[PDB]
Order: C-alpha cells, then structure tokens, then sequence
C-alpha cells in the first residue's frame, strides 16, 4: 500500500536535478528546462485510489504544474487533476466543472501526436484534465479524490482505458526553472 514509482523523464534541455527520496518524497530543481516530469506515485493506476501529497516547497520560476498525472493504454491516454502552476494556468477545450476536495475544477481536453510519418501520417494521444480554478494552498496535507474526476470525465464523454499505467504526482516544467519538494502516499 505504499508508493512504488518513480517517474523522472527531461526532453534534455537545461537542468533538471531530481531526487527520488526516501519512501514517498521527492524534490526537484529545474533551470532554463525544455519540458521535464518527474513524480512519485504507482506503476499501477486505480480509478478508486485517492492520491494523498503534502508539497513542503511549491516554488516554480515560470511554467511548471503541481498535478496529479497518469496514463491509460490501447490507445494511450494522458490525464492531470493540476492543483497549483506556476505562471500559465494550464487550459485546452472546456468541457465543464467539478468540485472536489475543497476546489472547484475546469475540464479539458486537449491532443499530441507521435512524431508524424514520411507522409505526415499522424496518431493522437489525447490528455484530459481537471485544472483547479485558483491554485491550492500547499504545505499541509492534500487529497485528490481522483474517482470525482474520473466520474465526471465520464460525464463528458472522457473515458479512460481499462488498461492502467503509471500513475503520480507530479511536478512538471516547460521552458522554465523552479524547485518543489513533495511527499506522496
């Protein structure tokens, strides 16, 4: 019943200086980044876990996001219950609200590609997202209640796969410096 993954992925641009503490904490430093994410959490997801976190530093330098992140697979879908950001507020297609662990939430969509082919053959994997309306408060003890998000997901036609992978919370950063430390459970 204890955290199991340590995800720590740069595209290489900048500094990225991570550390996979002990047990379910983590820090990161990041300076003049491409994009990077690095989280602790499950190899496993669950619809069911609620995903519990206390951010002793939260203190991006421009764009960084302090979010919940997972994937479902066959195709591969990417989501994000995003609590606090740095200088961009994440967004993509509105879909509507939900309320949950004391904030309210925006839901969006949005879409990547892989890398397209010689014929600018593309495959989409799209990301759906909570991102809370005004950042939460860190420092003190967190929930995210991911089955409220997953629920209402499903209300607007975003469902996950059956297939589970990772699932963290995360800090990531794009074209940007900062630090956080987090502790997982």
């Amino acid at each position: 019943a204890s955290t199991d993954y340590w995800q720590n992925w740069t595209d290489g641009g900048g500094i990225v200086n991570a550390v996979n503490g002990s047990g379910g904490n983590y820090s990161v430093n990041w300076s003049n980044t491409g994009n990077f994410v690095v989280g602790k959490g499950w190899t496993t997801g669950s619809p069911f876990r609620t995903i519990n976190y206390n951010a002793g530093v939260w203190a991006p330098n421009g764009n960084g996001y302090l979010t919940l992140y997972g994937a479902t697979r066959s195709p591969l879908i990417q989501y994000y219950v995003v609590d606090s950001w740095g200088t961009y507020r994440p967004t993509g297609t509105y879909k509507g609200t939900v309320k949950s662990d004391g904030g309210t939430y925006d839901i969006y969509t949005t879409t990547r590609y892989n890398a397209p082919s010689i014929d600018g053959d593309r495959t989409t994997f799209t990301q759906y997202w909570s991102v809370r309306q005004s950042k939460r408060p860190t420092g003190s003890n967190a929930t995210i209640t991911f089955t409220n998000h997953v629920n209402a997901w499903k209300s607007h036609g975003m469902n996950l796969g059956s297939n589970w992978a990772y699932q963290v919370m995360a800090t990531e950063g794009y074209q940007s410096s900062g630090s956080s430390n987090v502790t997982v459970w």
